[PDB]
Parts: C-alpha cells; structure tokens; sequence
C-alpha cells in the first residue's frame, strides 16, 4: 500500500518554549523566530508553519524568508500578536480607543506580511477580548466592538483572508468569538467574503461542540479557511498531542473534512510544555498518517447507511474496524 | 415603596410529579393536567402557565379552559410532547419518516390549541432530536432535518409563533438546537418571521453561555419570544429554584431584559422533585420580586459607566449594593 | 493466536427498558426480571449479571434461580433498590428515621439473596442520598448518617461483602459517596473488612478522576470488590457502550487491573436507551476482547520505563502500537 | 451595630503582576517582594500575608522583616516556589532524583523562614506534580513519591506545620493532591501530626466539591490549617474577587467554619490580572465584612431545623433573609 499523505503544518509556537503564571521563569530558554523555524525543520515532515507577528526582537522579514526557504517551509498563516501586554485588556474590544487603533495597525501590517510571504490568511485570535466577571461589560457594546473592528480590518484588506480562531476562553474567563455558531453569526453580520474561520479541534471539543458537526456547519457556509488539531480532556485548551485521548472524535473530524471535499493543510496547534517539542510533532504526524490510512479503509457507504438509520452500534463497529487497524503496519 | 410587579408564570409541569430512570415508580402520584392547574392556583401569584399537549388521559380542552379560568391562569404557551416514547428516537429528526410526519401532525394540532387558548406561542422543545454517540449521525443531514422540519411546521401556521427552546442536551447526549447562537443560525436558515427563541436561563448557564449575553444576542435579532428561569450548578439542567445558587448572574439576565425594554412574563421552569411544589414556586416568586426591587435600586448609569471602562470592580460594587439590599424589606 | 478471555458480566438492567422525566411512557415496554435474564442469555458471552432486588412484581427467587440456570448466568451482585419512591429523599440519609430503618431491612434482606444465589457482594448504590441545594443539609450530620448506616448494615452481615458504588451525582445534585477517595475515607471510618468499592469507570471519568489511578488507589487498600465499565463524554453518567469515545483511558484502566493481578469479572453497566440492548452488549464484548488482546501485545516493560521517565510521548507511542492493533484480526 | 471583624490576609502575589503563555511580556511591571508588601499596606485592612520564598532577586530576610513591620503585617504562611522552571516536571514527583532533593532543600529552608517570621505554616502547593497524559505515569509510583516526599519534609521539621493546598489541576492536566478527600487519605498515609490542609474555596468549587462539606470533612480530621477565598465560574481556578459569582456557597463555607468554632485568618488568594490589585483586595474585604454581618443575622437554629428536615426551601429562605441584608448598611 502507498499513500499520498496530506501536507502537514504547525503553528511556529509548537517550537517555542512557554511561560505561565507559575513557572514565570519559563519552560526552557527563549527561542527566536529563526530558532523555531530551524526546529520545525527537524520534524522532517512539515511543509507549512503559522508565524506570529511581530517576529522575535531583531528578526527581520528577510531572515524569516531565508530560514523558511532553508527549512523547506512556507507560511500558511500569520498570527498578529494582539494578546500581548499592550492589549491585555483587549485588542478589538479594548476600552481605550487608542489601543483598538494600535491593534488595527498591527493586524493591517500583518496582512502585508501575508502578501509578502504568500500565506493563506491572517489568523485572528483575539485572546484578550471578552470579559472576566458578570456585569463587567455591556454585552451589546462589547460584541459590537468585536464585529465592527473585524469588519474594519477585513474591509481594509479585501484581497486577504482573515481566519477567526474561535475559542471558549483563556486568557479571559470568556472570549468574544467563543464558538463555531457565534462566529458564523458574527461573520454574517460583518458581511464580507474574506472573513472565515480557523477551526481548532481542541477548542471545539472543550467548548462542548461536536468538532465534526462544527466543521460541517462552517463548511456549509463556505467559511472553513483552516484547521488546527491537538487533544485535551474536554475541560480546557490542554493542547496535547493529537490522538492521545480522543481518537474516535478526531477520526470523525477528518471524516467530515473528507466527505465534504475539504482540502487543506493538516495543521498542529500544540504546546508540548515539558516534552521534546520536535518529538511531540513527530508523534503527532505519525498519528495523523494513521488517520489518513484509516480513512482509506473506512467503509463509508456502510457507515452512511448506519447513519441514515441512526444506529450507533453499526456506525461504531464500522468506525472501529477502520480506526483499530494496525498503526505499525503503514 | 410600592411596585408594579411583572406577571409571573410557570411551566405547568412545575406542579407535576416526576419520574426518572431510577425512581421508576415516580416521585409522587401521577397528577392530571387538571390537578396540576389546581396546584398552580395554590401558589397565589401566578398568572400564566405553559401547558403540555396532549393533556393527560381523559382530560378535554373544555375542562382545561374551565380549570384555567377558575385558577386565575392563562396559557402563555403550549408544549407539544414530541419527546414521548413514540419519538424517543427523534421528532423532527426521527430516522423513520412516518414518525417525523406524526410529530408534525401533533405540533400542527398544538398550534390549533394555541389559537383556541389565546397563547403566545407553540413552545418547541425537541428533546429527543440529536445524537448519543460520535459517528451516529450525518451531521449535515441531521441538521437539515431539524431546520427543514421546523420550516415546514412554522410555514403551515404563519399566524402562530413558534418558540424554540434550545438546550445543550438531555435526554440525548447532544440536542440539535443546542445553543443561542446555533438557534439564531437555524432561524436565519428557516427564513420565517414566526420562529423565535424560548431562552431558558438555566440552559444557557450550563451550556457555558452568559445568559445575559444570550438574551442580548437574541433580542438584537427580534427573536426573544419568551424566557424560562431556574438555577443549577452549571453542569446540568438541575432545574432548581431560581436564586439559590447564582443570584448575580440571574440579576444580570433580568438587567439585560430591562435595558432592552423587553416586556414579557417572568416564567419559572423548575422541577421540585422532592419538595412541596407549590412552596417551591412561592419561594421563587419571592426571589423574583426581590430582583425586581433590586433592579429599581440599581444605579444603572453608574454601572454602564463602569462597563464602558470595563472595570469589573466598580461594576460589581454597584451590583452588590442593589442585589444585597434587604429581601425582608419588601 | 488463542486467548483465555475474561469472564464477562452485565448489570441486569442492561436488558431493561428505561424511563426518564421526559419519556414518561418509557423507551419500550416494561420487561420483567425474567425477561431481562432471557435477553441477557441472547448476548451469547455473558457469564454473570448483577440483579436488582426486589425482583419485578410477581417474580420469585425460585423463578430467578431457574432463569439464571437456563441462561448460563450466575449472580455476581445483588443491588437493593434503595432509590425508588419510598426512598426518593434518601435511604441511609432519609430525614425520616422510619425510612432509614426500612432501607436497612431491604438491604439486610438483599444480603440474604446474595447468600442464596452465591453472589460476590451486595452492590450498594444509594442514589437518592445526598443534596440538591446549598444549605439543604448539615454536611456533618449527612455524612455521619451515611457512614453509620453503612456500618450498621455491614456489621449485621459480616460474612457478606458490600461494594459501595460511588458516583458524583444523579439523581441528586450531589451524592454522599461521590468519589474514590471519599469512599476510601468512609471505609476507613466504618472500620469493617467486608466493605469495599464497586468502581464504575464511567463514574470515575465524569467525576474528573483518572479511572486508572482510582483503581490503583482502591487496590492499594484491598477494597476493589468489583468494576463496571461503559463510556461517556466526561460531563455526565451517559452509560454509553464501552470504547466508543475514550479507548485510551479504558485501556489504561484495564492495564492497571492487569499489573496489579486483579482478577474479576469484566462487568458492563450500560443503558442502551434507544438501541437493541442485546447488540449493544455484543459490541461491548467485542471491544473488551480487543482490549484483552491489546494488553497481551502491549510492551509493558517499555511502557513502565517511559513512565519512570514520565515521558508521555514514549508512553503514548507504545500504547498506540498495542491499542491500534487490528480489531478484525481476532 | 458594632462588629469585631475577623483578621484578614492575602497571598502576597495578590499584589504581584502576572504573566501567562500569551501575554508573555506580563500584565504590568515586575514588582519586588518589598513592592508587594508596600502594596498590601495600601489595602488598609490586612493583617497577614503569605510570602513566596525565595523572595525576589536581591531581597533579604531583614528587608522583608522591616517592610512587614512598616506595613503592620505578619507572615501567616511561607510558600516555597517549587513550581518554577527547575521543577517544571515536578518537585516531590520529579523523575530526576536530584530535582526531588533540591525541592526538599528549598522546602526545608522555607520551614526555617517560617520559624524566623513566626508564621503558622509552610504552605505546600506542588503545582508541577502530576501528569499531562493518560499513561504518562505509574499511578502507584507517582503517588508514592508524593506521599513519601511529603513525609520526609514534615518528618524533618516536626515543630513546623505544613499545609497542603490541594488543587484539581493547573499547570498540570491533573495535580497529585487534587481534592480534599485524597489529601486526607495522603495525610493518613504520611502519619504525621504536623501535616494538614490549606482549603482554597475556589479549588474546592471548580473541583466539583461542596466547599462547605470539604471544610467539615477536613475539620473533622483536625487538619484545617488555613483557608484561601476567591471566586470562579466552576470550570477553572479563575481566582476572581470573592463574592462576585457564588455568594450563597461562599456564605455556606463561612457558616461551616463558624459552627465548628474554627478561627483563622480570612485569607484572599486572588489574581486581579487586569484590575487595580489594591482595589480588588478592598472590594473583597468589603464583601467579607458583609458575610460576617450576615452570619450574625442568620437564624442558625431555624436553619438547622430545616436541615434536619432536609427542606431546602426553608433553608434557602432563612439563608436569603440573612445574606440579602443590606451591604450598604454596615
Ligand atoms: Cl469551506
Ligand atoms: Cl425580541
Ligand atoms: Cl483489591
Ligand atoms: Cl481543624
Ligand atoms: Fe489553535
Ligand atoms: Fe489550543
Ligand atoms: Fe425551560
Ligand atoms: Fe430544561
Ligand atoms: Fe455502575
Ligand atoms: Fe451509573
Ligand atoms: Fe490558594
Ligand atoms: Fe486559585
Ligand atoms: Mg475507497
Ligand atoms: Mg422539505
Ligand atoms: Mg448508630
Ligand atoms: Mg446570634
């Protein structure tokens, strides 16, 4: 058996070392944008990365281009870092209009970086936008800032795609763009063709969604601009290696992409805090290749017949037969 | 101080005795629709009930009209019982087309009952519609049945309002109409003016929503047809007496209704399994009256100024000053 | 390859038809204890059942013995129905002392049934014991009733084992015996050798525990009297077919049982509400047989070496190699 | 009315600025230990702080003593920082024995600081101890390291109390000392009189416990060495200002402390990321003073009568009458 595997990608931050409110001295040394690209190269199966912007201090666009070329990598997305201290109280939704304007300027500049690097989208994740307490915000006004600010950004760059990465929460207690459905509602309201969704399987999962259903819902609106995969224990954005907890639902997610003829980079968004980051990516790709092989074995017509009958026993037996196929025989 | 309190209502089932998968012999004796109306009368401050339909065996529409009249109650909604054994595998989404048709006939008949009783809406809660396992359903086809079937029902009855009561889950592992945002998306797809939302505070809460924000979002689309209140511990539809766990967030919910000038019956949807059902309703009304008085005391301009600043400490101080006002000074 | 598979069992209720607060007319017709035993026979690989007591109306102990014999089944446990209407406000913890006494009498009688049927244990699940609201109970006095009442029961029957099935909640908002750790604390307080634990994988899972760790903790105290398995989405006791959502963690559970040489019936506690109940049990057994074969393939020494290093990437690689082995190569 | 209010305290980190994996440049400038003590002074009602150890770079014990004296503050606890990069893979449970030894040395030194400052306890919070993936650890061996390491520490310092702050998780996916009950089990196993519990109301709440019950359970074992309060939305350690979400359950927690004659510092453990930290503490103390006044008004005999009857309606009516007393009338 021979397979034409999907192209794989990762957020560049898969190869950064992290920091949290406890290990304030970091989970390893600070790595530059260039160090992170060199790390992604070591994985040996990636074709794309999503690069945060601005790059680390001192790193230029020319240096990034060179590192990417030497790594055999292309930029799939550019993620403006609209969640740093400057925007700790919001980017689109900062109470300070000057802060909102500065956020726009960074995101607008990031669309230029997308043009320069031939990336697919500006990946918009406004992590500091939302609320921490009941009564902290006017719900009407907060959501208006979110939607209007997004429209302003996208409207100023009609030639570039903006992929909104919804997330239930973190760092806020509740984020503005919190679910697939609310994101699609917001997209309707914005009214622009160049705004779509970055569907993070893990975000959907711990948000209580069926990630497979969310993929279908978004695809049905023509708004699935990209995906991210990882795993978690359904309570938080744990950002674990894909396939280590929820094999079945991850398989369902890829099944829905398959039947909808949705082609895209299979993209990792994972944070291997305490692990070898390169090896974490490698294990992830091994599992994803298994998923690809399992999709080939899956008896789709039999599954769909079971689904028409809504017989979960038949559906699960068919799915297990494909998924519980040998990973060690590739 | 003197107050013109809101009109209060309850689901008629607030006065039924329940049954679950363990206490299969029930939490008390079976009470007829008429017995339930007579119990609702005992509360002493209800003006409306939402009546399940069909009525209990042998009970006629004429008997119901007489009992409601004598009890000082009007029907605010009629809830077709589309979640009984016949539709245990779905109403709109049953795999058997004949079952789907039969559900339509009942719901269509319930629209007639709404006309006869002058009720505001058919209250649509398709509790058996959804899935229990990953891979059990075609998500595309399941949602299409849900939306198309709702359109068929509402389109056949343009003079009657249909309020969709979204709910995360139960009795299914996941219900079709599972959130405010998805419901609004579905309403846009249906494309009819007579379809709206029954927002149950408790469903929003355990669904991970800000109930206040959901109210605002729905009101912004002109689709808030009614409300249900209760409390829970945010993990399940516990259907506890309102104000016993989450006083702050229920106050926020009513605050949003107030600032939008949303006028409508303050409706209880509670299941006092092991309590005196009449006294549970009475305690709920006492709390709602406190909420109403607290809303009158609330410094709304100062709150809104704090919200513009997104200062949660100022917002909470103002809220606490109103909410912690004496309940024994009525 | 040839395997000596574990003996399989199920709660007899795996073959009952259910009822809930919505489908009050049931998910199917009422089946007698004898009908349930006859259905269990159909599965074709069960050796044991756990029987609720009292049996359904009119069914005698002699009839049960004959049906079990003819079905090829033995009683592994007897479950006194201490959660029916009589005890809807508690069994051990009922506020009415006469109700507490009546619960004792039933449980004491069930110990006799265990003697008569040669079962391993009285399976104690005090589902109605706990609380629904903050402030409803004296936590000190509630827990004292729970512990002292359990001591009274077990102390009166020193020759019989009592397996306490802990569970987070349902039908109460919180149950007394709510976790592995609390149960072990209670067992230490009771101070009797014949009180242990029925560890339900699904209860542990939606309770936020690592079921594997709970198994180890209980085994370390010599208190693992039996197991129940099923699956869920980690928010509720969904009681789905085992292996349909959390294959990795159920494999870990059985792995812990294996390395501790815990020998005991692999017991299903599942509620196939809307499915063919016999085929649900069959699919469950097929999966458990896969688990057994996967445990034989698992490189336990390499896993344990990875665990000493706390390297999750190595651990998961090893686990996946075993678990993803072919299910259709039996 | 005149009140002798409880002594108030806060973790010193209530006055630090924070950092997370997104705002890696921090939520404000780095404040030294001394700056934080000066901040605590500004609150104007604190008597105690819990100080992390080591102090910030360059800060000496002599300087801390001087700052504390000038602030009118005493050290209630010392928190060894066993969750920094060095111990990012565990303190007691690090796979590297050298790391475990270094953790012991820091904690042992911190017991000396407790002696010097006359603090009540070494506050032990081993945040990096636990696991991130299923199968990552030997559950038996991991828990053995946790218990044995704690015994080694406490046994080496029999004159000093060690308060274990249990927490469900964060930064790990699951922490070793994860619940009140498991902590009490561990304490039994350690077998030393100087090991007890720091009960964080928020940790109990998002762990699914009744914080009030947990307080009772721990007090019944004589192990409640201290408390921490804050609030959250039950899904995560949000560390919000106390009383902003769950007034009722916080009241219940203090009620249980009251009836058990448990006297201690009312201690805040909150992280006002985006707020004025001093004002956050001030609002907290205002709410806690309200709680104290409400406890004075509470009709405890009537409540306890309701609790004996397990009547939650009566219990809640009595509680509301006390809690919903005017906060603005002190
Ligand atoms: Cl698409
Ligand atoms: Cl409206
Ligand atoms: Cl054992
Ligand atoms: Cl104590
Ligand atoms: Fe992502
Ligand atoms: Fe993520
Ligand atoms: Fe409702
Ligand atoms: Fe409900
Ligand atoms: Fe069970
Ligand atoms: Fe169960
Ligand atoms: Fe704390
Ligand atoms: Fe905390
Ligand atoms: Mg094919
Ligand atoms: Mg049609
Ligand atoms: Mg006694
Ligand atoms: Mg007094």
């Amino acid at each position: 058996a021979t397979y034409n595997y999907p192209e794989f990608g990762a957020g560049l931050w898969h190869f950064a070392n992290y920091i949290d409110r406890y290990a304030v001295d970091g989970y390893g040394p600070a790595l530059s944008t260039i160090d992170q690209i060199n790390a992604a190269k070591e994985v040996g199966e990636l074709s794309y990365v999503d690069l945060p912007y601005p790059f680390t201090p001192g790193v230029t666009l020319s240096e990034v281009k060179d590192a990417l070329k030497d790594a055999g990598l292309k930029a799939i997305g550019i993620t403006p870092e609209i969640y740093l201290q400057k925007w700790s109280r919001g980017a689109f939704t900062n109470p300070d209009p000057a802060a909102r304007a500065a956020a726009f300027e960074l995101m607008h500049e990031s669309a230029g970086i997308v043009r320069e690097l031939g990336a697919n989208y500006v990946k918009v994740w406004p992590g500091q936008d939302g609320w921490d307490y009941p009564f902290q915000v006017s719900h009407k006004n907060l959501w208006k800032l979110a939607v209007d600010g997004m429209r302003d950004l996208a409207g100023a760059n009609p030639d570039v795609k903006f992929a909104i990465e919804y997330k239930p929460r973190e760092p806020r207690v509740k984020m503005t763009w919190d679910s697939a459905a609310r994101t699609l509602l917001g997209i309707e309201d914005i009214g622009l063709d160049n705004v779509g969704v970055l569907l993070d399987f893990g975000h959907a999962l711990y948000g209580g969604e069926s990630p497979a259903d969310s993929a279908q819902l978004i695809i049905d609106r023509g708004r699935l601009f990209g995906m991210d995969v990882n795993d978690n224990l359904r309570g938080w954005d744990d950002d674990l290696v894909v396939g280590t907890v929820h094999m079945t639902e991850i398989f369902e997610f890829f099944y829905v992409l398959k039947i909808n003829n949705w082609q895209g980079v299979w993209q990792l968004d994972q944070f291997p805090f305490r692990e070898n980051h390169v090896e974490a990516a490698q294990l992830s790709i091994r599992f994803l290749k298994h998923i690809y092989r399992a999709l080939d074995k899956l008896d789709i017509p039999a599954l769909q017949a079971a689904q028409e009958a809504q017989n979960p026993l038949q559906a699960q037996r068919i799915v297990q037969d494909a998924l519980l196929s040998s990973i060690t025989v590739s």
